[PDB]
């Protein structure tokens, strides 16, 4: 939890009540375990809603779904049970509320269990499950003198009539809201993304929606890849941006401009972005990933836990800043080593809160924490995102003005700022490591066995930012050359494995003065002339499986090689400049590197051109 932020133990397991009915009678019953947070603002009033597991954490065990509200931004709290299950047996539950904020009006979605004591994926047909939809209608008033609230909660409705029997392909057996909150999108449809079963016990996403106000529902036609679980939805530019659980693997994340009738994965931005463990080989997690306007900016947030422990422990909260193109490590929202799973952020009034998970042996409580620290850090990025589009954008190309300097799609940037070990991302996403660099305008004068500077990829582990250049990139460096290699000597590019040896895409230099572009494992063939001292403006563009690479501006010859050979996709370790930046290798590369630009996308002939054209004019030097 950032300096600065706080928090309360607001839903506190075996301690907190909450007003049980049965049988026409009402007693304040203490709760076992909270579970599935979801935070929202109704029209100024916070809510948070759960689960009150009442008798155990055990997932198949009796729930009722829990609010909380308070009119003073959590200072005080008033609780109620927003939904009862059918009460059938000892293990009645109605399960992982899912809620949307519509103007004054709560739509919680929730599936209900009479008496399995299954997982829900193990069940082979619906006998024991229904999917219901409450509306809870948030009053506000001032009895007292004082601003009061009241939540009014309806009874709930079936929403079964609208699960179609099959689905292409297949038979359906259940589906459930992904937890959190979910949408109204800018039609004003509620959008639910739902996880869905199928009778062979197969997972997937669907978007689930409604066009009049929650009467009638219908499914989009298209859906994620099976395995896809527990969905989390915003809307982003008019398109649904789907972000999908997967156990044991990397989180798949989905565009659909069509309310969910055709899913496109997102590999040039979130996709495969987010691992649910070090190793991306355990369970995965509920996210809370909303839109919002910060200064002026729509951004996404996004939280998981990084899960060190292993199986669902899944300690180490942690909270991401995204414009869709850079991708920001907030930091840890959880404290500690704790096991902090499911979670929920709300901004509201120019105000950051999380309501998460905290699990000491399987007892879980719901900690409401005031995000003071990280909004700070939140609001400083976003201003330098701001201000260095801005500087770039505003320059006055060589022709009054040529094209502008394009800031679409450029996730970062490594030019005056570094330290003693790292070369500084102006976007203060990813910086680079380096060995045996020497600090000049705008950039790093590297030599020696060992040297160079190394912008991870793969390599950065558990949460890879950059894992849209597997799909297409630009990478663009002004270069000079200060001594004549012993042989081809590495400048430049994207490396598949850890040593740089087995690239992807790079530029070389050799003994005869010659270049040595490097198109994936392809024998290589020198090119042009190069001169020492002399600065050259480079860039290496990878699309559609093809790479190139041009030298001021203009494309070496043979250039537009093949580098992916055979529909496997990438796996890019790093990006190297300026050598290898490894000591296992036994090149000199004495040359100085400046202005390093990293793109989401194969730039055009007019942005490249531009590019060069402008070299001397984009370094951060005169700012920091
Ligand atoms: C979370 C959890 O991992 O801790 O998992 C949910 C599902 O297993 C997940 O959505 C994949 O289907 C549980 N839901 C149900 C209905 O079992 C959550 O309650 C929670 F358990
Ligand atoms: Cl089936």
């Amino acid at each position: 939890l950032a300096p600065g932020s706080s928090r309360v133990e607001l839903f506190k397991r075996q301690s907190s009540k909450v007003p049980f009915e049965k049988d026409g009678k009402v007693t304040e019953r203490v709760v076992h375990s909270f579970r599935l947070p979801a935070l929202v603002n109704v029209d100024g009033v916070m809510v948070a809603i759960a689960d009150a597991r009442y008798e155990t954490s055990f997932d198949n065990s009796l729930i009722d779904t829990v609010a909380k509200y308070s009119v003073d931004d959590g200072e005080t709290w008033e609780t109620q049970i927003a939904i009862k299950n059918s009460r059938a047996s000892s293990v009645s539950r109605v399960v992982d509320p899912t809620v949307i904020v519509k103007g004054n009006k709560l739509y919680v979605l929730v599936g209900s269990y009479n008496s399995s004591r299954s997982y829900w994926t193990s069940h082979g047909d619906a006998r024991d499950w229904d999917i219901l939809l409450a509306v809870g209608e948030v009053t506000k008033s001032t009895a007292g003198g004082k601003i009061t609230a009241s939540i009014k909660w309806g009874s709930p409705v079936s929403l079964k009539e609208f699960f179609p029997a099959e689905m292409e392909g297949m038979h359906t057996n259940q589906f459930l809201g992904g937890a959190g909150v979910a949408i109204v999108a800018s039609n004003g449809n509620l959008v639910y993304p739902v996880q869905v079963t199928n009778k062979k016990k197969q997972v997937f996403s669907k978007i689930f929606y409604s066009e009049d106000e929650g009467k009638t529902w219908k499914f989009g036609k298209g859906r994620s890849a099976f395995g896809c679980s527990e969905p989390v939805a915003l809307e982003w530019e008019g398109k649904l941006i789907i972000n999908t659980r997967v156990d044991y693997r990397r989180r798949l994340v989905y565009e659909s401009s069509d309310m969910g009738n055709t899913w496109l994965e997102a590999v040039g931005t979130l996709s495969r972005v987010w691992g649910p463990s070090p190793k991306s080989n355990q369970p995965g997690s509920q996210s809370s990933f909303t839109a919002v306007t910060i200064e002026g900016m729509r951004v996404m947030l996004f939280t998981h836990p990084l899960n060190f422990k292993g199986r669902w422990l899944r300690d180490r909260l942690n909270l991401w800043l995204t414009d869709n193109q850079r991708i920001y490590n907030v930091g840890q929202v959880s404290i500690g080593d704790e096991n902090s799973a499911y979670s929920s952020v709300l901004y509201k009034d120019d105000k950051l809160y999380c309501l998460h998970e905290i699990n000491s042996n399987e007892v879980y409580s719901l900690v409401f924490a005031r995000l003071v620290g990280e909004l700070r850090i939140i609001k400083s990025v976003l201003q330098s995102w701001k201000n260095w589009d801005s500087h770039l954008s505003s320059i006055c190309t060589p022709a009054g003005c040529g094209p502008a300097v394009t800031t679409v799609g450029l996730v970062g940037f490594l030019s005056h700022s570094a330290t003693k070990t790292e070369w500084e991302d102006a976007y203060r996403c990813v910086n680079a490591s380096t060995a045996n660099a020497e600090r000049v305008p705008n950039g790093l004068k590297f030599a020696g066995v060992g040297g160079g500077a190394l912008w991870p990829v793969s390599q950065q582990g558990q949460n890879q930012r950059y894992h849209f250049a597997n799909h297409a990139f630009t990478l663009v460096a002004s270069v000079t050359i200060h001594e004549v290699p012993k042989g081809a000597s590495p400048l430049l590019g994207a490396s598949l494995d850890s040593s740089g040896g087995k690239k992807l895409l790079g530029l070389s230099y050799d003994k005869r003065h010659q270049w040595q572009p490097i198109y994936g494992s392809t024998p290589v063939t020198p090119t042009g002339s190069w001169e020492m001292g002399k600065r050259y403006h480079v860039v290496l563009t990878m699309a559609n499986k093809i790479g190139s690479v041009y030298i001021d501006g203009e494309p070496l010859e043979g250039s537009g090689q093949t580098v992916v050979p055979d529909e496997r996709t990438p796996d890019i370790s790093h990006f190297y400049v300026g050598g290898y930046k490894r000591s296992g290798m036994p090149t000199d590369s004495r040359v100085t590197v400046n202005n390093v630009l990293l793109y989401n996308r194969q730039l055009n002939a007019e942005e490249i051109r531009t590019l060069f054209l402008s070299q001397d004019l984009i370094g951060t030097e005169a700012h920091m």
